[PDB]
C-alpha cells in the first residue's frame, strides 16, 4: 500500500482510497451544529467536487484531540471497496533512539496527583497519557506495519491514514465513536481493561473479574452517563443498556455499552462525532476540568492521538473510531501512544502496566 493512501478496514464499510482532490484543514469545533464554519466549509466542498467530477465524494482523515487545532481530512480522487473477511485471511529495523515520554516514575506522579484531584468535587475522571518516540536508521514501510498489523488484529477498525507531513497514521481501534448508516446511528464507547491471560480459564476469569471490577466500571458509568445525556437532546430513539457488556482485542478485555439511536433530520456522521468527540474515555469527566489537567501534567501535545479517524460521505454516512492503539511514523521516526482514565480507585503503577499493555499493540506491529 502506498502511503499516499487511506485504508480502513471495519465491519461496516472498508475501503481504499486514490489521489487527493482537496484537502481541509477546517478545524472541527463547533462541528455539532450544521451553521459551523466547519460544516459549511464541509458542504461547500463536497458541492465543488461533485462540480469538478468526483463521482461519489467521500471525506476521509483524523480529527485531533482537541478540534480548536486543524483537522486532517481530505477528498481523495476515487475510493475502492474491499471484502474484510477476504483481507482477514490474505494476511530490518534498526532502533537508533528509544525514549519514554514520561518515564515510569513521572507517569505514575501524574497519575496520583490526577487520582488525588479526582477524588475532590472539581473532576471525577481524568484520561492521562504517555508515548514511546523511537528513531530508526531509515524510512519505514507503512505498507508493511498494515498487513501486519491487519494480521495482529484482524478484528478491530485498522487504519492508514496519510497526513499532510509525510507521516502516516496506523492503527489497530476497538472504540466505535460514531457510526452513521441512514437516519440510524450507533456507537459502542469502551472504559475499563484487563489483561488476557494466555489460558482460556484466566482468560474467562480476568473477563468475569473485570464485570465484577467496581474501579473499572465506575470509569465506564461516568462515560455513558456523559453520553447518554449529550445524545438524550439530539436522538427520537436511543437504547442503551444499563449495564455493560464484554469485547475483547488480542492482549486485553474491555468493557462496552452499545449505543443506538435515531438521528434528526440534518445530522451526519460528523455532526454527531462532532458532538460526542473527545468522550470520558479520551478527555474526562467534566470534558473542560479533565482537559485542564491533562494540560497541567502532559508533557506532551497528543495532536492527532486520542482524536478521531474514518469518513464521512456526500449523504451523510460514516464511521468514525477513536485514534488509539496508534502510531505516527514520519520517514525514520515513530510514535506510539496510550492514555488510561483515572479514577480515585487507580492504582499509579496500576495505570502505568495499563497504558503499557495498550502499547503492546503497536510494538507487536514493530516488532518490539
Ligand atoms: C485513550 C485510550 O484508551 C481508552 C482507555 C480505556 C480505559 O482503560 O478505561 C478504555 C477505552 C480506551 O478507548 C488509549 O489507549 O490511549
Ligand atoms: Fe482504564
Ligand atoms: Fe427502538
Amino acid at each position: 500500500l502506498a502511503p499516499n493512501r487511506f485504508f480502513f478496514m471495519s465491519p461496516y464499510r472498508s475501503f481504499t482510497t486514490s489521489g487527493c482532490f482537496a484537502r481541509f484543514d477546517e478545524p472541527a469545533v463547533n462541528g455539532d451544529s450544521p451553521d459551523s464554519p466547519f460544516q459549511q466549509k464541509l458542504a461547500a466542498l463536497f458541492a465543488d467536487a461533485k462540480a469538478q467530477g468526483i463521482k461519489n465524494p467521500v471525506m476521509v482523515g483524523a480529527i485531533p484531540f482537541d478540534p480548536r487545532q486543524p483537522s486532517s481530512l481530505y477528498i481523495p480522487e476515487s475510493w475502492q471497496s474491499f471484502s474484510r473477511q477476504e483481507k482477514q485471511a490474505s494476511a530490518s529495523l534498526n532502533v537508533v533512539e528509544r525514549q519514554a515520554i514520561p518515564e515510569q516514575t513521572t507517569f505514575e506522579q501524574m497519575v496520583a496527583r490526577a487520582a488525588a484531584l479526582t477524588a475532590t468535587p472539581q473532576v471525577d475522571k481524568v484520561v492521562l497519557s504517555r508515548l514511546i518516540d523511537i528513531t530508526t536508521d531509515a524510512a519505514i514501510d507503512s505498507g508493511v506495519l498494515l498487513e501486519r498489523l491487519i494480521a495482529q488484529n484482524p478484528v478491530s477498525y485498522n487504519f492508514h491514514v496519510p497526513l499532510a507531513d509525510g507521516g502516516v497514521l496506523l492503527g489497530a481501534s476497538p472504540e466505535l465513536l460514531l457510526r452513521k448508516d441512514g437516519e440510524r446511528f450507533s456507537s459502542i464507547p469502551l472504559a475499563g481493561s484487563a489483561r488476557r491471560q494466555p489460558d482460556e480459564v484466566l482468560d474467562r476469569e480476568a473477563g468475569n473479574r473485570l464485570l465484577a471490577s467496581e474501579k473499572d466500571r465506575h470509569e465506564h458509568e461516568l462515560v455513558t452517563q456523559a453520553m447518554k445525556e449529550v445524545l438524550r437532546e439530539r436522538s427520537s430513539e436511543l437504547h442503551v443498556p444499563s449495564s455493560p457488556q464484554l469485547i475483547t482485542t488480542p492482549t486485553l478485555w474491555h468493557l462496552a455499552t452499545p449505543f443506538e439511536g435515531k438521528a434528526n433530520s440534518q445530522e451526519n456522521a460528523l455532526t454527531l462525532a462532532c458532538l460526542l468527540h473527545p468522550t470520558p474515555a479520551l478527555s474526562g469527566f467534566p470534558h473542560q476540568a479533565a482537559t485542564q489537567v491533562i494540560a497541567e501534567l502532559e508533557p506532551f501535545d497528543r495532536e492527532l492521538f486520542g482524536g478521531i479517524v474514518g469518513w464521512c460521505d456526500s449523504e451523510g454516512n460514516g464511521e468514525w473510531v477513536v485514534t488509539i492503539r496508534c502510531a505516527k511514523l514520519r520517514e525514520n521516526q515513530v510514535r506510539l501512544f496510550a492514555g488510561a482514565g483515572i479514577v480515585p480507585a487507580s492504582s499509579p503503577l496500576g495505570e502505568w502496566r495499563e497504558t503499557g499493555v495498550k502499547l503492546s499493540t503497536m510494538l507487536n506491529v514493530f516488532g518490539l
